[PDB]
């Protein structure tokens, strides 16, 4: 088991600005796999689900990789194994609006979490 | 190697009688870029609940975690004996129509991730 205690909630920024997507998370005794973390979208403005925008896994992090949010998705720890999964999306723009997953896996420890992004005009 | 990390026949529906073993399988091909530690899920989504996504195995840091989770625990197993070879496949054995569900099968071998889903239906 592990969780997240950051709770889902829902994030309010402007057009421009920077988005922090929270994902704290704490590891119960039997945790003892390597950790891997993954976000999802699923974005407001296309039928697309579950899009993966950002990896960490082997002790790597994958991020531009992925297309969605290209250049504008990045951790924001510079300590994942602390605990914190956190993202930060940069330049926020209306195509962002959507819900993000955090999903966060030490084996055999499993936990997800949903933060709902909305951008201002 | 493929383009992209891949699973033959990403979608399907597999039937099997009651008692019987469902043999479920995730045949996985690597593409060049994908040279992180493999890493290998399977969840369900049973027909008779409102849960979804429930992980029922895995296979990560070079260790399989099965009975651990309570779903089909005792019953639920990889099928090959050399999983970095491309076969991520499951049997379930002693089929219960409780069982029948959507399972999918995640591979992951970073960056490349892929899914797979298998209706399974269960006949009396």
């Amino acid at each position: 088991s592990l969780s997240i205690t950051t709770p889902e909630e829902m994030i309010e920024k402007a057009k421009g600005e920077t988005a922090y997507l929270p994902c704290k998370f704490t590891l119960s005794p039997e945790d003892q796999g390597p950790l891997d973390i993954e976000w999802l979208i699923s974005p407001a403005d296309n039928q697309k689900v579950d899009q993966v925008i950002i990896l960490y896994s082997g002790d790597k992090i994958y991020d531009d990789y992925y297309p969605d949010l290209k250049g504008r998705v990045h951790f924001t720890s510079n300590d994942l194994k602390s605990g914190d999964a956190s993202i930060n999306v940069t330049n926020l723009q209306l195509s962002d609006i959507g819900t993000y997953q955090c999903k966060v896996k030490k084996a055999p420890g499993v936990a997800n979490k949903k933060i709902h992004l909305v951008v201002l005009v």
